[PDB]
């Protein structure tokens, strides 16, 4: 409890008490984080964006709608849309029409989508022109899927990527993205190995591997990938199968389809646990930490070290890198409460601008992982971040391009 | 079928079947509008908007909300459909118990949001929190919204929810009101296509409206109003002493300032600014929105040597973020007048070709959308040029 405590004190999570158990927690019921939490999360996101569509050429960029059309027959637990008019029209407006009407709904009515995966199916003709057919090819897309609670409705953002290939090659594809997914999550963790696969398959026979992340409570799948065949994305495209071929180097086939699905959110909370250390702090990876430094001020002329502090700001945010300004406070907490709070709010380094800094230009400069402080002049500070930050993001890009088995 | 909707479509900036490339489908919203080239647009258009708004003010933070709100008028309701065949398997009917579940439905059933106002009044407290009820301070985000037409269209809404001592929120208002419409000028061909207006809602509420002159006509973008504090209260019954925010010495329930921005339709609005019919169209959308800065082809030479080296400049390049189209990749063959056409409609920044000559001398020909002019550089020296011309103009803003 003390892990969710502090979330929710320092703003990563938000809710009331009732909403901060494992099972509200996990439901997705309702907006889970709060302003640190979202700018986490969001990192993470770019990270997913980055080795996932930006880093792989053959990869792009697909949206879809959140709703997908009615339809019923399967008996699917997707919620359905209905327009309040149409009910106050029915109503304040027989028993056989009421029937009627209610038939009309479960057959008519448009969904909210489960999955990403039909969004990518319906776009693939496009991509397959796009890239003259040549096979291999994926679509990506982050975005909120809706699920069915226990009658309320889970919102997860879910990080998709459908990878189109012949069948030949959809196992060693398979293969290839589970180890570039399991290594991804692990290349942020401070304990990677609470970061596993299993191999699985569906009750067709069709094989898959799920990621997880070890909670306190337990084991919970972060993400899945499965070898899907061709089944979906000829049900996609009825009595147009043989336009939608992709090339094979010289050879046509329908394609065989590899859907890569991550839970965002879990993900998110999942780093939030792994980052967790006892001083209570939470050390969240350079990447991903949502403010890489604090600055603020020690004993002397207000508003001037205030005005020193505020150039500083500039400089930083004008280099995207983010900024706590401490020093706009009122400040009338020690040193000490000062980087146990920084520390709790995962902030990589905080800054100390005092008289001395206006006399020598050096500031003192701690660091949240060691806690050592250390002096350093105000004008290498900008370059020291911008490099600690590159350092970190180019050690986690190590292997974005390795090859795989 | 008009040129520029054309364009966009056969090049992949825009979806959909020919039916939905009639101005009112484009505008209401009602299927997936863009392609991968579209979509890459929209979200280097987010991004910067992101950077504006949130990443170069200290006093705006992000916020998630969900995409239901409780049980609102024409908004869509979501009902379970295990509910409704829980009723459909009763062999008796009953006027009374069917009426009454239509009416549980429309007074339990939560709603699509239509906006994310209310998303940002919902975390309001929590950032009081954060910033010590310092005033003033707002809250981001940039998600879909759901919009019943006359079928529901969605829309990509970025909004900037202000909390500021009614004393200056007139002020703030202007002050908002300038820079997003500067901020959409800044990336346009035609600044002028891009306008404003006063206005009010039924309430009396002040506020403005930013405008893009489509070939049709206007078309509204974005929305600011100085909605004051009903919404928040309405939010936070009660405990009134909770959302009370600091004004120096005072405390006080604060006005809120709603600035609301619609990326799909300025998605949209950048791309009938783009077209040129200049020389064959070309679209000319600013480098920080273009989605493909570079494209790499092979010249007449040995294939697999050439493509080699296309391949180490491809990574070298997406290594550094910089997007790259593969028409080295490209196994059908097309004249390089053809290639520079297309590059121009894709929007294309910067062509390179690798030939013979260099695997010779290591010289590339690159050749810019904007001046049409083709100029020999040095293989080593590409990834230079290119980080920097893009970071000079991303630091023009
Ligand atoms: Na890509
Ligand atoms: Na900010």
């Amino acid at each position: 409890e003390a892990l969710v405590d502090l979330c929710r004190r320092r703003h990563f999570l938000s809710g009331t008490p009732q909403q901060l158990s494992t099972a509200a927690l996990l439901s997705g019921c309702h907006a889970r984080f709060g302003p640190l939490g979202v700018e986490l999360r969001k990192n993470l996101a770019s990270q997913w964006w980055s080795s996932m569509v930006v880093f792989r050429e053959q990869v792009f960029a697909v949206d879809s709608l959140h709703q997908e059309p009615g339809s019923s027959q399967p008996r699917d637990s997707a919620f359905r849309l209905v327009s309040p008019e149409s009910i106050r029209e029915i109503l304040q407006d027989s028993k056989e029409q009421l029937v009627a009407f209610l038939e009309n709904l479960l057959k008519t009515s448009g969904k909210l989508r489960a999955t990403l995966l039909h969004g990518a199916l319906e776009h693939y003709v496009n991509c397959l022109d796009l890239v003259n057919r040549k096979l291999p090819f994926g679509l990506a897309q982050i975005g909120v899927c809706f699920h069915p609670v226990s009658t309320r409705v889970g919102e997860k953002t879910e990080a998709s990527l459908v990878w189109f290939t012949p069948t030949r090659t959809s196992s060693q594809w398979l293969d290839f993205w589970l180890r570039h997914r399991l290594l991804w999550w692990r290349k942020f963790a401070m304990s990677p190995s609470n970061f596993s696969s299993a191999d699985c398959q569906d009750e067709l026979g069709r094989k898959g591997s799920k990621l997880y992340y070890s909670f306190p409570w337990g084991k919970e799948p972060i993400e899945t990938l499965w070898n899907l065949g061709d089944q979906e994305l000829l049900h996609t495209y009825p009595g147009n199968v043989s336009t939608i071929q992709g090339r094979d180097g010289r050879k046509n086939v329908v394609p065989c389809v590899l859907s890569v699905s991550g839970d965002v959110d879990l993900g998110t909370l999942a780093y939030l646990y792994d980052s967790f250390q006892l001083r209570k702090v939470l050390k969240l990876h350079p990447c991903l930490a949502p403010i890489k430094v604090a600055l603020d001020v020690g004993k002397g002329p207000t508003v001037e070290l205030r005005q020193v502090c505020q150039g500083l700001l500039n400089e930083l945010l004008e280099n995207g890198i983010s900024v706590w300004p401490g020093y706009s406070e009122t400040v009338h907490s020690s040193l000490e409460q000062l980087h146990s709070k920084y520390d709790e709010m995962s902030v990589l380094f905080s800054v100390l601008v005092t008289e001395t800094t206006l006399e020598n230009g050096l500031i003192q400069l701690r660091s949240r992982d060691t806690t050592m402080k250390e002096m350093m002049h105000i004008s290498k500070l900008r370059d020291f971040l911008v490099k600690y930050l590159a350092s970190a993001s180019n050690v986690a890009a190590a292997l974005d391009h390795h090859h795989h088995h």
